[PDB]
């Protein structure tokens, strides 16, 4: 679809990104001056639609309550329709914290830059939990670098060329799911390797499912990878009883999925062929820290305490915005 021409003025020039909702395309904008937009074009699909037009409705809200998305929420600028698509135009972001990652090696980000982006998403979704709202979607692809012009240097240690961001300043994007507390909420919510327990068990979820999310987030972009390389239910849950321990009793109890269950503990053989990947690829939370120093100690304390288990326990992201690992940005 590029050359394709949207409200008479957007004209496509490149596909941004892609999703189960369509594409977002970067589009000139012919009527002010040709600088450049984003524009998300949703598929003509009746789920699509609904979604956009509630992601409409939570952004009108977010504009209209923080009009200079001081919490980092990325910024509607109108929408419409088009060949029955719905058309939301945002400002233009640089790349997904992902993208970014990728390009560069999955080399992990150092630890200065994640203290900073860590602070600016809990600020930015805990903004949403203030407002009665859960976006239920977290991951890199979804937290988008303002700007991700880099500067590149020879780092001797790993004998390769790295980029990093000359700003590392991030918005939160995809308010599709995004769901208010009066609200239905979705069965199953999250991409998989975000995605909480109390999801997965099916008990419920609100708020602190963001929180879980947004630890798996961290710890990715401490290590450049998933500690959750899976996509099988059961299989999930035993590796997280190998990185956090035994899921608690009273979560096993409660839940409906006893397929994943055996007497009143997880049906893992730790024996079998995914037990032994299990085992080779998932290990105790700390034992993936990089360095002893305390600045790391103190990332993977939050850590911990956004996997969390249970999610009445876990801490909010109000409690996250005042821990020490966040000091050093005052
Ligand atoms: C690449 N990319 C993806 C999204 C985006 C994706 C899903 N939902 C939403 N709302 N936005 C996006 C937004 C602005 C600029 C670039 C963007």
């Amino acid at each position: 679809q590029s050359g394709d021409v949207l409200s008479a003025r957007y004209e496509i020039v490149d596909t941004l990104g892609e999703g189960a909702f369509g594409k977002v395309v970067e589009c000139i904008d012919h009527k002010a001056g040709g600088r450049h937009v984003a524009v998300k074009i949703v598929k003509n699909v009746d789920r699509y639609c609904e979604a956009a037009r509630s992601e409409i409705q939570v952004l009108e809200h977010l504009n209209t309550t923080d009009p200079n998305s001081t919490f980092r929420c990325v910024q509607m600028l109108e929408w419409f329709e088009h060949h029955g698509h719905i058309c939301i135009v945002f400002e233009l972001l640089g790349l997904s914290t992902y993208d970014f990652i990728k390009e560069n090696g999955f080399l992990p980000f150092r630890l200065d830059h994640i203290r900073k982006m860590a602070y600016q998403i809990c600020k930015s979704v805990n903004f949403l939990h203030s407002n009665k709202l859960t976006h239920t979607d977290l991951k890199p692809e979804n937290i988008l670098f303002v700007q991700s012009d880099y500067t590149e240097a020879y780092n001797p240690k790993i004998k390769r060329d790295e980029r990093t961001l000359i700003n590392p300043d991030i918005k939160v994007v995809d308010f599709g799911s995004a769901t208010y507390d009066d609200e239905h909420h979705s069965t199953l919510v999250s991409t998989r390797h975000y995605r909480a327990p109390e999801v997965i068990l099916a008990l419920g979820w609100s708020q602190p499912c963001d929180v879980w999310s947004i630890g798996c987030i961290l710890i990715e972009y401490y290590l450049g990878f998933t500690v959750f390389p899976t996509h099988d239910s059961k299989e999930h849950l035993a590796m997280m009883e190998r990185i956090l321990g035994p899921l608690p009793k009273h979560m096993i109890q409660k839940t409906r999925k006893r397929k994943y269950f055996h007497h009143d503990r997880l049906d893992w053989d730790e024996h079998s062929s995914a037990g032994r990947y299990v085992s080779r690829r998932c290990k105790p939370l700390k034992e993936f820290m990089l360095s002893q120093d305390v600045e790391h100690e103190r990332l993977f304390d939050l850590i911990q305490k956004m996997l969390e288990y249970d999610p009445a326990k876990r801490i909010t992201l109000r409690e996250a915005l005042k821990h020490p690992f966040f000091d050093l940005l005052k």
